[PDB]
């Protein structure tokens, strides 16, 4: 089997992407944030504290003939945002690919940032199932459940810049990228799609060969890299500075940003400068927020949407997982 679904930015900055997901019988379609950095499929629901729902579409398990309470199971996750609740199993379909008996984690509580974002009805985790938070019986991700049935045990992320893109399951669309896909090793020890970039360049500058361990994370907006790398980038933008009050690098909105290149083995992925602009820090400001930020304090580097959207990315879930990157 295969599936293919379009993923759409939630706003004009590409702060996140939503993908329609069919849950239950008859189908209830919710728009979920596909997150390769976590492993829970959770939804706003009829059980969510009423004051914490503001415009989201909810899953109502009592209206699904295939829903079954997973007795005794609870979940709780943090991302400063958080959510928690209980668990059903139900039929879940993404882009024509159906999994029966998928754990659908129903939110009883969500933090303010979720409530405040009307466009995201929940999360669909695509990291390794070892990170799943359901207790006392850990549950599998949608991909883990589907894998055996897929034509090939892979999914791909093809995120758009200020435009829709695609998540495919079970096949690689050879028309969706240019050149070849370069594959690179993955460590699953922390539960993430963790890999090592071979270095970087800023603008038209020379490539610096240096190992940068990090995660391929569709659920993080920005590109978080070591302070040395990030300083080298922003030093090429007149007037850019790190602002403790704002919480990262800002730059004059009048700037033209340089590109940023990262290495995948001997291959190179170029992030255009425009992708690194996250717009005014507050409405009407001439100070703009940067899309490349320091990972110092996080504990891990994060190749979030800013980086991933510049590539066609293969999440290869074969017995020894790997990641593939192509230009597009
Ligand atoms: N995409 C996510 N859900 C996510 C959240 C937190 C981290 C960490 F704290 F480890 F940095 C990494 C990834």
């Amino acid at each position: 089997s295969t599936g293919s679904a379009t993923t759409t930015p939630i706003d004009s900055l590409d702060d996140a992407y939503i993908t329609p997901v069919q849950i239950g019988t008859p189908a209830q379609t919710l728009n979920l944030d596909f997150d390769t950095g976590s492993s829970d499929l959770w939804v706003f629901s009829s059980e969510t504290t009423a004051s914490e729902v503001d415009g989201q579409t909810i899953y109502t398990p009592s209206k699904s003939t295939t829903a079954k309470l997973l007795s005794g199971a609870t979940w709780s996750i943090s991302y400063g945002s958080s959510s928690s609740g209980d668990v059903y199993t139900d039929t879940v379909s993404v882009g024509g690919l159906t999994v029966t008996g998928q754990a659908v984690e129903s939110a009883k509580k969500v933090s303010s940032s979720f409530t405040e974002d009307s466009t995201i009805d929940g999360l669909l985790g695509l990291a390794f199932s070892t990170l799943n938070t359901v207790s006392p019986t850990q549950q599998k991700t949608f991909f883990d459940n589907a894998k055996a049935s897929l034509d090939s045990p892979v999914f791909t992320a093809d995120l758009g810049y200020h435009a829709p893109g695609t998540y495919n399951f079970g096949f690689i669309d050879t028309t969706a990228y240019t050149g070849s896909i370069t594959y690179t090793a993955v460590s699953t020890k922390q539960g993430f799609w963790e890999w090592t970039s071979t270095g970087y360049a800023v603008g038209s500058g020379t490539f610096k060969s240096t190992s940068i361990d990090g995660i391929a994370d569709t659920g993080t907006t920005l590109l978080y890299l070591p302070a040395t790398v990030v300083s080298a980038y922003w030093a090429q933008v007149s007037g850019a500075k790190s602002s403790s009050s704002v919480g990262g690098y800002v730059f004059p909105c009048s700037a033209t940003l340089p590109s940023f290149t990262f290495g995948v083995g001997s291959a190179r992925i170029v992030i255009p400068g425009d992708y690194i602009d996250f717009g005014p820090i507050s409405t009407g400001s001439s100070s703009c927020f940067g899309g490349i930020q320091s990972s110092a304090g996080i504990g891990i580097n994060i190749f979030g949407d800013v980086a991933l959207k510049a590539a066609f990315v293969v999440f290869n879930g074969a017995t020894t997982p790997t990641l593939g990157f192509a230009s597009k």
